[PDB]
């Protein structure tokens, strides 16, 4: 094997068609599954494979109560078969902790988690599934990273990470990582100003990188990086489409290079496609909470503080509770161009259905087509009634 | 590995032995086996497996409540060990929706799933477990398939689909795929006057397809596909051993280029092996209902409109629940002809048996033998009250 | 792969170790154990496993009621890993039927079931997991075979199977099979009077097969075939250590060449190694039910109506249920010399415990050492009142 | 493959990093997870594994009740992959009894298991998964071994056994194997006056092990094997910083030559890296009861009867429930030097936790880092209230 070289260019976006869905919070009413959240998908040369952070436990079992909690001992990151649950008896653990990222550079696989006390986490990377390197916390709060697939190019697979506060200025770190080990890091530079859970995407030797400005920006921060010269850029999503969760209404222009305010301390996972006129945005319905799941087709949202939906997918309805969502794609595929997919978490359970004490997730995952395909909706399908 | 041709004619058919049976509802009454329907079996090169629509639910769980309906957003083809029963834990997804076919060419597999809802839905066809080419809904009412086994001469595997009434004149296509893409479609050509659900196999380098006339017809429409020329015939099986369910008692002459009528807008999914002398028609016992199974052998089936049994075997009592049934062979295995094999789904719950709220199945399957072999039956064996 | 020969001689058995045990019963009290019965052992070149035959639901399961009842329609010949329960989840259908033999050539694997009513059953012969050849009944009253392995040599597998009453004469036939095809079959020759569930093992070009006279003999009729001629001879273990169950006390004097009397229509599946002075013979400890069971080394018990026991090993209390035992050999293991193996049933349940309405079996087994090693004995473990 | 050669140093051991955790208890108080105790780790080239003895039966089994006793019929060494919990569906059985060793020797693994009543029992020595060796007891006082993995130098795989008192002297033995087969074997020499429960590591063509001497000694008796010589040496941990448990307070000056008294006849198996000032000791904080566990760097501490401690790092407070400790590392990693890594059984339920019926355990494992980490600690997690 070789390592995978990013040559192609995005296919071009007409609508989205289902690629997976685990039914992991109705199947698991009645079965072994694990409660998880922080889900993400991720391929290998051979097979596509469902990830998350474990908690430990079955969503049946008595120790779901208090899962809505992040950091504990009891996660781990998990991967396991494509559209089935994560299982007791099908779940393969790649590395213990509470914050990850993983991603295969056409050799093997790297995976990356982060555990600790919040004033004393440390991450281990894991290469060809043996620990080679670790961190620890530089600014003592909560080391954190991507919760999506990383990108690798030629064997360097650079990764995000940030440490420091969730409500202000943080020190955040563009890691570049070959076979396990460090070649190098850089600080965050550009006009992002608060970084967190990048979710990622390669396209001709460029990994594009949308993250969540937990602190002030209900636009997006974008990471693009190089990974031959090891350099990056930051700037904010310009169009006035918002696509972080809460926010405030849409507005009229946006914002490049500085946070759009409205909602401060709280965000949610996201990500985009950004490709000139084939840019296609994610966000929830709902301003206010993660409820309902939409894709957007934003010519140049990136550059242009002006730049309105041309075409739409509802992907989860407003009346369904959405969560995280991120980016991947098959880069091992047939053909000439990268198929964008992306997946969407379906959080169930506490806070916002808090007649059970859990909290817990589903996965239903989404790849390009260059149809103009019929559109459904991919709600979580479980009824919480049936679990008290 | 070299594409599949269908080289052999079928082996000479002179009883049935049992090949497969997953005992799943018999099971599944204390283990964590999924809710099924439209379940087939598919061969690889190096082994055969059974195949279903799951319903995303296990059968004891509290959301199998609901599962008679046809067509959710928490259905999947799974593909599971041969004679092993579909559970959450060993049962692997090829793709997600409510319609399906699945075929090995020689070098990979080709599955194909239809979502959507019913005026907007579409068809994904992965190819090497890879999403591939997507067909968008061309008559806006339930785009839909085979619901068993396709078949592949060369690397051309034809798909029978239909979108349009089930009630009167539809529109079916043929498409001829390789590699997962389209090569051709064509529309239905011939003297059948509605089709759905065809079962299919291969020999001589021709792909027959016995499929079911919803609209009028209790004798089933035939599909004759030259794979090569990329071409196809289409008439009724002439002969008044009517074969689908319900229908009318057997006249004495059956009709060969129009539906015999007596029974309209309903049907099963159903099969033969339609081979001269050698023809071999499955049916239910019952005229009314999905219940008992047969195998009557009918020389000149296709052709001859006064054509008699002249043998049989007993496969379900019809005292017994079936429901759908079809054809495949392992075109891999030794030897020098085709040996013809068929599944018949046992459907148990709604909405014969009411007193539970589900609707599931198990599976039971046989091959031909050069042998005049005993006749056992072979019912599901689960007992609805344990349910209870 | 080459075709296994009998090239060895047995190795010196001077203890039995611990090989194998499955604890299935305990640990399918609460989890998702099959019922099974009539187990056995046989390996591949780079694996041995557990088999059994399946009753289709598992132990705590509603459909366990009625599982002392050796025939249905929900039977299977299942496979698992070495020492792990017969689970829904890991275990591997062979093929379907109440009646069993497996073997591997060296090549690939032969699997026989047999399945119909008693008046029309038929096998099926599975090579390399296809289905090859079929056989029916030629005596009308259960086709039945050796459930334990058979032996084969330069691709040639014999096997024994009966048909006809189990208590007067019947209609036994010695099939030679290779590559899952017949190339010949013979009647039963000899002294035996009635043969039923042969216990085979192989050494030095020829094949010793123990076996279950159930009309009249309390000694136990042996089968040696020339896999070559493809040949065999019969008599009976001349030994007065009489092994079947029940059967009379032990006398003097045994009998060569007709079925030691005193119990008639009734007995139990059982092996010996008979290898002149290195000759063990296994039985029930209990006269009068499948209570216990020991290894006894008989020198010359085959040709010596004299012969008793110089050393022994209990494997089974006779405060412990017992049941089947058999032979079995790991043909493709290192050194000079074949190790002797042998598993025993320990059947629970129906009849002897009959609080509960099930019957099964977990599997304890054991190898030859030329060590004189210590003795445990090894109890199925499981309580029954916890079952109720 | 070609047989392991022990070239490398150890890596500078500057903190512990998470490498492992099951999360067992937990996920078994909703899932079928076996009962064990008496766990370790080893690795394969291709793959590392957890391990322990069953007591075959679940946690929530009825059959769990009584699982306090170390020696039955119904235990066996198994293993299941890193980081799962030791479910009935994914846990492979190694061999059966009820103390027990393993390791790779670069080509396949060894295993034994010992198993027997306490005045009868044997070694089974099992090589590429095959019975190639049996040992009998030869002081008819419970034959007993490591209870975690050996170590193999070109081929050769010294293993410690003892068979004796536990409260006085007893028989220990030294065997050294090859491909399963004994080469030679020594009684114990040196000054250690008892062993037990030897953890051992390997570097630069040495294998050093730290055992418990139950009888005594609440230092550490050390064992240094030369596995080419095939010969070795013993001595006790000289350091003051005691490593038992019970244990009295740490001293001043320990011994080197004999066992520092204040407890008689108890103790926990642990395990020490020596390498002069790389060297780091394990023990339970608590020196009455196994609760806690933390690592303490103490310089030259084989040899220098002042040593204190200068770093330590906690890995379970003080307040949680630990167990047996052993050593293993990764000898087919990539790099310089060896990882040295270790595992902490944290035992639940019986003797400390009365109100349960059963005792059981989950794992955790660390490896060593150059880095200087922060430190978490890493409890069972699981809430004994819930199986009540
Ligand atoms: C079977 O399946 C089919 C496939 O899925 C399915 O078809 C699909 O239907 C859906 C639903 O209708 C489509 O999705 C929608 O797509 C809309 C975009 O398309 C419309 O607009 C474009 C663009 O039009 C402007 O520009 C062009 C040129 O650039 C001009 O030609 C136009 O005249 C117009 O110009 C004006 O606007 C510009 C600025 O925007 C100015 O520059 C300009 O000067 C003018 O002012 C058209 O080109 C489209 O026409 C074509 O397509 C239609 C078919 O859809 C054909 O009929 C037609 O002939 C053309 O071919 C079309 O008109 C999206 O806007 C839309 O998303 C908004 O609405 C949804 C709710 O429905 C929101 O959830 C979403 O967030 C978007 O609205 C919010 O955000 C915007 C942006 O800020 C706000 O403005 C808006 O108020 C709203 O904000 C509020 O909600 C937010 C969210 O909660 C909140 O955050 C805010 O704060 C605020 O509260 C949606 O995605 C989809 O594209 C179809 N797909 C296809 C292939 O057809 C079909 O229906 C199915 N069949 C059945 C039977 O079910
Ligand atoms: C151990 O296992 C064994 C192996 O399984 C098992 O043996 C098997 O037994 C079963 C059961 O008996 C057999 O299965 C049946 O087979 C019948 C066919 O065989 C009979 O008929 C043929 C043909 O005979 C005609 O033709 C030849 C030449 O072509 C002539 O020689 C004849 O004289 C006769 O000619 C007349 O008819 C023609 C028109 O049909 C005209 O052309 C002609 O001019 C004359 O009028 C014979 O050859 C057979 O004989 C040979 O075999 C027997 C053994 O079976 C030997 O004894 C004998 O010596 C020969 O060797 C034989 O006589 C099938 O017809 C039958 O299926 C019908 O019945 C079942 C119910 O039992 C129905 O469910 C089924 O649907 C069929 O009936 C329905 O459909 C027909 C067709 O339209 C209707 O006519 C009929 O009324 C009925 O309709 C009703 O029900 C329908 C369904 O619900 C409904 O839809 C309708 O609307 C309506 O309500 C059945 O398959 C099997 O073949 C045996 N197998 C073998 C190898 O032997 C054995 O018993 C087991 N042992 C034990 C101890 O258990
Ligand atoms: C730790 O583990 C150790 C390893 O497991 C363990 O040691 C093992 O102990 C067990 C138990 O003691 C041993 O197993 C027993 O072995 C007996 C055989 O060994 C004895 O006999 C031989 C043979 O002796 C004759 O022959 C030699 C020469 O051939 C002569 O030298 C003798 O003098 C004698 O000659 C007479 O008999 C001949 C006819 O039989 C005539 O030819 C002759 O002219 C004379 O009349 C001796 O060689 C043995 O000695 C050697 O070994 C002992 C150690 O055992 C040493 O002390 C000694 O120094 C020697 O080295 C020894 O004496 C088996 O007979 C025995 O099995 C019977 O008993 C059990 C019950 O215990 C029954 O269940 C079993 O079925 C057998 O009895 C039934 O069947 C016989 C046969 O028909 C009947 O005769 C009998 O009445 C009985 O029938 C009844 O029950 C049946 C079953 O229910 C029923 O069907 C009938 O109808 C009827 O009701 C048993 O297997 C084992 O071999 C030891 N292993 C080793 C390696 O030592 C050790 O104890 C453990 N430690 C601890 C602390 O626990
Ligand atoms: C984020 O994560 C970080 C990484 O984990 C974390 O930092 C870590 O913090 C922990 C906790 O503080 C550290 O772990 C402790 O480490 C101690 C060792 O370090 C101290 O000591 C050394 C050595 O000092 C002597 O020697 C040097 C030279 O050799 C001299 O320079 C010194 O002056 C001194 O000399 C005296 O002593 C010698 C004899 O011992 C004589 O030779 C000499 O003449 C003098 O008398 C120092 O070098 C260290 O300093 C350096 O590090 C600190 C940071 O820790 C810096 O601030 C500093 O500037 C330096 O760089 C340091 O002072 C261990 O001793 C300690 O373990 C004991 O305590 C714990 C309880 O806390 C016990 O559980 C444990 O068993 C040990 O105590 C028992 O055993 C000893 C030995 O017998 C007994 O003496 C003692 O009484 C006690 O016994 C009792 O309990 C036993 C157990 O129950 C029982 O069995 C007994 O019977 C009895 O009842 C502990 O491991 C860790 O190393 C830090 N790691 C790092 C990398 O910094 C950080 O805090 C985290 N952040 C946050 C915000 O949480
Ligand atoms: C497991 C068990 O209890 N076995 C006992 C059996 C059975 O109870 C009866 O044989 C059942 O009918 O009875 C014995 O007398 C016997 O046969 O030797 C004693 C033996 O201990
Ligand atoms: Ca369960
Ligand atoms: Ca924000
Ligand atoms: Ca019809
Ligand atoms: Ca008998
Ligand atoms: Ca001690």
């Amino acid at each position: 094997r070789d390592f995978n070289n990013l040559t192609k260019g995005l296919c071009t976006i007409n609508s989205w068609h289902i690629y997976g869905k685990d039914n992991a919070v109705r199947i698991g009413e009645d079965s072994d599954v694990l409660v998880t959240r922080e889900p993400y998908v991720s391929c290998d040369p051979d097979e596509c494979r469902f990830y998350a952070l474990s908690q430990g436990t079955t969503i049946r079992g008595k120790h779901s109560n208090g899962t809505i909690h992040d950091r504990s001992q009891y996660r781990a990151l998990i991967s396991w078969p494509l559209s089935s649950p994560p299982t007791v008896y099908n779940s393969r653990v790649e590395c213990i902790g509470w914050s990850s990222t993983s991603c295969h550079d056409g050799k093997t696989r790297m995976s990356i988690c982060i555990s600790g006390p919040n004033n004393n986490a440390s991450a281990v990377i894991w290469y060809n599934r043996r620990p080679v390197t670790e961190i620890n916390t530089w600014a003592r709060n909560i080391l954190r990273t991507q919760e999506s697939e990383c990108v690798c190019h030629n064997g360097v697979c650079p990764v995000v990470f940030t440490d420091g506060s969730a409500t202000g200025p943080a020190e955040t770190r563009i890691y570049y990582f070959k076979e396990g080990k460090i070649l190098k890091w850089e600080p965050l530079a550009g006009t992002a100003k608060h970084i967190e859970e990048c979710s990622c995407y390669g396209e001709r030797a460029e990994i594009t990188c949308t993250c969540r400005d937990n602190w002030q920006g209900s636009n997006r921060p974008v990471i693009r990086i190089d990974p031959v010269a090891m350099t990056h850029t930051s700037q904010y999503i310009c169009s006035p489409v918002l696509t972080d969760n809460p926010r405030p209404n849409d507005p009229t222009v946006g914002k490049c290079n500085d946070p759009y305010p409205g909602n401060n301390n709280n965000g949610v996972k996201g990500f985009s496609y950004l490709d000139g006129v084939n840019t296609w945005l994610g966000r929830t319905i709902s301003i206010a909470s993660r409820s309902g799941y939409e894709m957007l087709k934003v010519p140049n949202a990136l550059t242009d503080d002006k730049s309105k939906p041309t075409q739409g997918q509802t992907i989860v309805l407003n009346t369904d509770w959405s969560g995280y969502s991120g980016s991947f794609m098959d880069y091992w595929a047939e053909g000439e161009c990268y198929r964008a997919c992306f997946y969407v978490e379906l959080i169930r359970g506490r806070p916002k259905e808090d007649k059970v004490w859990w909290t817990s997730n589903s996965i239903v995952s989404m790849c390009s087509s260059t149809e103009f395909l019929g559109q459904w909706d991919w709600p979580d399908g479980a009824k919480i009634e049936y679990f008290l």
